């Protein structure tokens, strides 16, 4: 329920602060109107993600779901918080790769229905059901996965190599993280339990600060961030 | 309540999912910078609609709501598909006019006014105030209106030809289908009750496939989203 | 609960639909681009805030909360107004000063975490709690404020000196009526209770009104929004 993992919730609201921290103070010395912008949006994700990992440690994220005939916590909170990271995320590679608006809005759009649908089917109380939006979910990650690679990657090309090679990193970052996700609510509670809740909570946890510092460290101590 | 009505939302659900995938294969042969953004959001409207519409027919976009002294079954996600993409419908027109950022937020402030007042409206529990927002609702409905009359069509008769007519047939379907709406709303069972909550679907999912594929199926069959 | 400050919650109705009102007919006189903008934006915060007094006032934008071992009523469709319009004023400014995207995402984040975390406080069930997201939405606040003159002022005065000196009112008063609202919840009742909710509310409704019309007034009856 909500005690066991609350240790993971505590390591995971100090990381996300600490990092929120660490991006401002470094921002400080930015004034390139480009650097900014990833500096903002770089710096806004886990000043989110922070509230997000405070309000599940204290239990205000959390909920309860009847399913399978049981009384599941559903840590709501979890998913709200990648409601506005992940399109954030995609921001900063679309401001690297100098994507068109209506890419933007494709994968902000997708993005917004991987996460929604996903919430959907964490609070689902039908069994089968839950799994029918898991599969909609996924979906709109692959989608998503694809315009990286195949509306991305071939124009990052077409730009500054720096840019380039960041951005084909900070991708290849992307596919492996993102993609871990729909994996481990599959085997966790909220779906197959074949893990309990502690180490799902856990395996989210990692994967979050990883790609909400993590991923900013990388981008942000690059020059692909600045014009020359 | 919950099971008469499952056969519109299951067609619902199968013409927005057909829909969706239509116009992602369309759009393939597409690469105007432009032209994809009249796909990118004329694409994304029918996907997120799919959603909405197989969470009411799996019963979560679903809830009961006292009044008149009856427990009455309210499909608050069939509001929540509205607040996502009439704002997108507005924008296809608003490219297709080139209005100035000033009037696109008038338009999606007042379009974002018009859905949030209905939903109150849906869910308020005492019976005349129901009303209240209904006309709250309508008149930020007229003023969308207003605008695409006084705002816009003026505006694209200074533009290309082919635009200008293409929007003035966009915009008369957009006055004919939005205004039906709040007149449906009226006369069924989250209004007047004139109608049972049987044709009152059935009523908004005819309503909903015009716009959200219909509509679509006018503008992308249209030279009016290529800069030639 | 919800009889004692009805007054508050009535006037407020009133005068945040008479400015919506002398808004929209003052702005029918605009055609200047940037000048519709102003008037897009400052017309839509009071139109927005017509429909939370509304709300609240019918009883729909409140629900009861428990802590202290007590049954507290919380008027959430106040922070839902604030979560809409505040943004829209950090806007206004922004404009004004002609300030970087970088910037606008960094102010339009905070500012939705500040509402955002001071609504979680507001509904939060455990004491203690309630004051520890006071303090992050605080901080977001100062954040606001903090960028509007060490990354705003700087700038307006690198423009046109009607913009600078309108906006250095403009910002003037932003420091003395955001900065209220804290103090206001803290003494109140969803707070430290050392003022009824009676008092809360009409504090409340005197600094919104102040926010969204009479900030307006000054904006809206400035050369500072035409471009000459
Ligand atoms: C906070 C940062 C990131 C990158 C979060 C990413 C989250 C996902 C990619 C989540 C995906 C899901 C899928 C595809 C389907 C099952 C439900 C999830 C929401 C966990
Ligand atoms: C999904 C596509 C469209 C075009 C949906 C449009 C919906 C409306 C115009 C709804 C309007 C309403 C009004 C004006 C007042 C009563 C409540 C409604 C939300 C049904
Ligand atoms: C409607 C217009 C305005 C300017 C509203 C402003 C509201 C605030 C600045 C609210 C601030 C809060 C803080 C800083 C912390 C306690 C909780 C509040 C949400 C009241």
């Amino acid at each position: 329920t909500g005690r066991p993992e609350w240790i993971w919730l505590a390591l995971g609201t100090a990381l996300m602060g600490l990092g929120t921290l660490y991006f401002l103070v470094k921002g400080m010395g930015v004034s390139d109107p480009d650097a900014k912008k990833f500096y903002a949006i770089t710096t806004l994700v886990p000043a989110i993600a922070f509230t997000m990992y405070l309000s599940m440690l204290l239990g205000y994220g959390l909920t309860m779901v009847p399913f399978g005939g049981e009384q599941n916590p559903i840590y709501w909170a979890r998913y709200a918080d990648w409601l506005f990271t992940t399109p954030l995320l995609l921001l900063d590679l679309a401001l690297l790769v100098d994507a068109d608006q209506g890419t933007i809005l494709a994968l902000v759009g997708a993005d917004g229905i991987m996460i929604g649908t996903g919430l959907v089917g964490a609070l689902t109380k039908v069994y089968s059901y839950r799994f029918v939006w898991w599969a909609i979910s996924t979906a709109a990650m692959l989608y998503i996965l694809y315009v990286l690679f195949f509306g991305f990657t071939s124009k990052a090309e077409s730009m500054r190599p720096e840019v380039a090679s960041t951005f084909k990193v900070l991708r290849n970052v992307t596919v492996v993280l993102w993609s871990a996700y729909p994996v481990v609510w599959l085997i966790g509670s909220e779906g197959a339990g074949i893990v309990p809740l502690n180490i799902e909570t856990l395996l989210f946890m990692v994967l979050d600060v990883s790609a909400k510092v993590g991923f900013g460290l990388i981008l942000l101590r690059s020059r692909a961030i600045f014009g020359e």
